[PDB]
């Protein structure tokens, strides 16, 4: 499957992708803004993610450091980022249907749209301004607005037992941007796609 991941956004981005145990393609690389990367991914990838990553800086063997999203320092990135990171999130020929989504489950860094760019589904966006409307409590000061999760380590946020409600702090993310998750039992906002469809992932769609 082909994804192309475009740069709307006024100052440079480090896009990422990652199945998590495995790079998806190169696995990263810079986007100035207005440029266009595209990836191939592996037909029935699972648990696949694409985001942004800020204020990077990376030598000549791709090694280095991002304010949000790091993917412990690698330009390449083989394994998730760390928060705060807005997250495209798919699953790909899991029984002749692709499945994609948005998260805040993980923070939000950078508004992205991410839509199809073949027929029969719907995209999805979060393009708000989470991070100038940030609770004080949750702002992350490397950059972003932190998940709850990330800032409170409790069972409640993180549902780690696999019970867990909404929250103040879910409720933020969910407000400004519904059609993303906002933790992790949220009611689902996946959208089902044809298998195989091809996809693009904007971010700051609406600059």
């Amino acid at each position: 499957a082909t994804f192309e991941i475009v740069n709307r956004c006024s100052y440079t981005v480090w896009a990422a992708a990652s199945k998590g145990d495995a790079a998806l393609d190169a696995g990263g690389r810079q986007l100035n803004s207005g440029e266009s990367w595209t990836i191939n991914v592996e037909p029935g990838t699972n648990g696949g993610k694409i985001w942004a990553r800020t204020d990077c800086y990376f030598d000549d063997s791709g090694s280095g450091i991002c304010k949000t999203g790091d993917c412990g320092g690698l330009l390449r990135c083989k394994r998730f980022g760390r928060p705060p990171t807005t997250l495209a999130e798919f699953s790909l020929n899991q029984y002749g249907k692709d499945y994609i989504d948005i998260s805040n489950i993980k923070g939000f860094n950078v508004p992205m749209n991410f839509s199809p760019t073949t027929r029969g589904c719907r995209g999805v966006r979060c393009a708000a301004d989470i991070v100038g409307q940030c609770p004080a409590k949750l702002k992350a000061p490397g950059g972003g607005c932190n998940d709850a999760c990330t800032v409170f380590q409790t069972s409640e946020y993180c549902c780690t037992t696999g019970k867990c409600g909404p929250t103040e702090y879910s409720r933020f993310f969910k407000r400004l941007c519904p059609d993303a998750f906002s933790y992790v039992l949220d009611k689902p906002t996946t959208v089902t796609c044809p298998g195989s469809s091809n996809y693009r992932v904007t971010f700051c769609p609406t600059a």
